[PDB]
């Protein structure tokens, strides 16, 4: 094990400090013995998944504050975590040192990290490129004799990809997603603003596009990836704005909805790719149950439909119950998946606000959300940027768990990496969660799970400023002491008899 190195930017917390050199990191994950529970905690303060043990207890008394583990309430098995592989992440990393790079891509993908077991793949270029391409410039090649993979993906993603393969011992699933289609497919003939397929659903332009997706994983395939699944389109509400400044495809939900039963879902069917997953909607959640209706109660559409992909602006409000809580309900044999999240995206807050624990908290907060909501996964967007929060064509910059500083041969791990690793290093693929009771009112955020192997995982976060000591209470096993510090989070994990 490495601890930290902390570094304050004035922000309310620290970042760690890794470079050439040196990186926190982890010994080989082990559990404690039965009968001992392992506790990790962050704090504001600076704490950074620190790890401690304690024993689990035959007894307890207190009128105060329990957690009731409820191992047989189960609900959703979940996918995994990680985040997107865009140009940009590959351009900073590649950016540093080879030994830099190393240790940065162990920090997401080791098991001596915060093991991903999710990388999103744009399909050509998005706004967090610095070259506008698609995989098909040349025009009216219907046929896609001229598609190929261009140096972004040949040269930057690729190995990376690769590089974090063999860096992880959990198997990484992957997932594609594109933004625009060539121009010369579009109502409005450019990459960004209002435009839309030509044509209808059925017709040469929209199967062309769905040969595109075909084209573009025969292409991944000859360098040895394969992918778990791919989305309909990047936010497809997008491409309907007048402006749009960046990539995008518009789609109505009817137009998706066409497009995947008579074009995309058929085409993938009848390909090498079948067993490729479709995940429709890629874009925020106010768009549902309304999406989801239009699109599933289709017979046509619904049969090629495996789950609805969700982004998450973590810097605006909106209803969880009424959007996630009523899609689950009327449709609960359709998995939920977050696909993408992002914080700092307003143009008047800092793009990149090094060592904020505000956006650590809203990370954790939202994972949690989304855990008792039924979603099966949550997906960061840009593994790594820059401390403007870029490179961006069109200065749309963001903030991102890992900044890298060039001059420096330094990177920079966020609250937010911690926030997330808290989650993706503690719950494997397979993991189903389970309930658990509060036996009063409080102000914590708490998630439990289940492994694979019956080991159980409980996450809490407190975005208060007090101290509030609880129990939490395993029927089967007994009884945890603890305490849940002011403005932190912790992984609780133990064997069950
Ligand atoms: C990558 O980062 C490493 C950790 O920051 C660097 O290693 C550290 O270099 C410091 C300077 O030589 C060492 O001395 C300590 O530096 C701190 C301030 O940074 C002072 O407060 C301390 O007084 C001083 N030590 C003592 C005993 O007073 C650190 O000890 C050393 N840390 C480790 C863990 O080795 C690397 O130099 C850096 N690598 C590159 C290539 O830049
Ligand atoms: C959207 C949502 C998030 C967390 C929760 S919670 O973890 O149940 N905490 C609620 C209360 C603060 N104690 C419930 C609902
Ligand atoms: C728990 O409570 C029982 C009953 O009062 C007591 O006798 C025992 O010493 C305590 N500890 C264990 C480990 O059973
Ligand atoms: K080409
Ligand atoms: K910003």
């Amino acid at each position: 094990a490495r601890p930290c190195i902390p570094k304050s930017f004035g922000y309310s917390s620290v970042v760690c400090v890794c470079n050439a050199t040196y990186c926190d990191s982890f010994d080989p994950p082990t559990f404690p013995a039965l009968g001992t529970f392992s506790r990790y905690e962050s704090t504001r303060s600076g704490r950074r998944m620190e790890l401690s043990m304690g024993p689990i207890q035959a007894n307890h008394t207190g009128t105060g504050l329990l957690l009731t583990l409820q191992p047989e309430q189960k609900f959703q098995k979940v996918k995994g975590f990680g985040g997107a592989m865009t140009d940009a992440a590959a351009l900073n990393i590649l950016a540093l040192s080879p030994p830099a790079q190393n240790l940065l891509l162990k920090s997401y993908f080791s098991e001596e990290g915060i093991g991903y077991n999710i990388i999103r793949v744009p399909m050509a270029s998005c706004d967090f490129s610095i070259r506008t391409y698609t995989y098909a410039d040349t025009p009216d090649d219907f046929q896609l004799h001229n598609f190929s993979l261009p140096e972004e993906d040949t040269k930057l993603k690729i190995p990376l990809i690769h590089r974090a393969l063999q860096l992880a011992q959990r198997p990484v699933s992957l997932l594609a997603s594109p933004w625009t289609s060539p121009t010369w497919l579009k109502t409005n003939g450019a990459v960004n603003g209002k435009g839309s397929l030509k044509g209808q659903p059925g017709d040469i332009y929209h199967q062309t596009w769905a040969r595109y997706f075909v084209k573009f994983l025969d292409a991944y395939a000859e360098h040895k990836l394969q992918f778990w699944a791919v989305t309909a389109e990047n936010e497809p509400s997008a491409g309907l704005l007048s402006g749009y400044p960046f990539q995008c495809l518009g789609f109505t939900p009817e137009h998706q909805r066409d497009f995947i039963a008579r074009d995309l879902g058929p085409t993938l069917a009848n390909s090498t790719h079948h067993n490729v997953r479709l995940l429709m909607l890629d874009d925020q959640r106010l768009l549902l149950p309304h999406w989801a209706k239009v699109v599933l109660t289709d017979p046509e559409a619904a049969k090629y439909v495996h789950g609805i992909a969700v982004h998450w602006y973590l810097d605006f409000l909106a209803p969880a119950k009424a959007t996630l809580g009523e899609t689950h309900r009327l449709f609960p044999n359709t998995m939920l998946f977050a696909s993408e999240a992002c914080v700092g995206s307003k143009f008047w807050e800092q793009s990149v606000r090094l060592g904020s624990w505000d956006r650590g908290m809203q990370y954790s907060h939202s994972i949690i959300t989304n855990l008792l909501y039924h979603v099966v996964g949550w997906t960061d967007w840009n593994l790594a940027l820059n401390p403007e929060g870029g490179p961006n064509w069109v200065r749309n910059f963001v903030d991102s768990p890992i900044i890298v500083d060039i001059t420096k041969d330094t990177f920079y791990k966020q609250p937010m990496f911690y926030h997330l690793g808290h989650f993706s290093k503690f719950i494997p693929e397979g993991s189903q969660r389970v309930g658990l009771v509060a036996s009063q009112k409080n102000d914590l955020d708490a998630v439990a799970l289940m492994h694979p192997d019956g080991s159980a995982v409980v996450v809490v976060l407190n975005r208060s400023s007090k101290d509030v000591p609880l129990t939490i209470k395993d029927p089967a096993v007994g009884f945890l002491e603890t305490i849940s510090p002011g403005y932190s989070i912790h992984t609780y994990l133990w064997r069950r008899q």
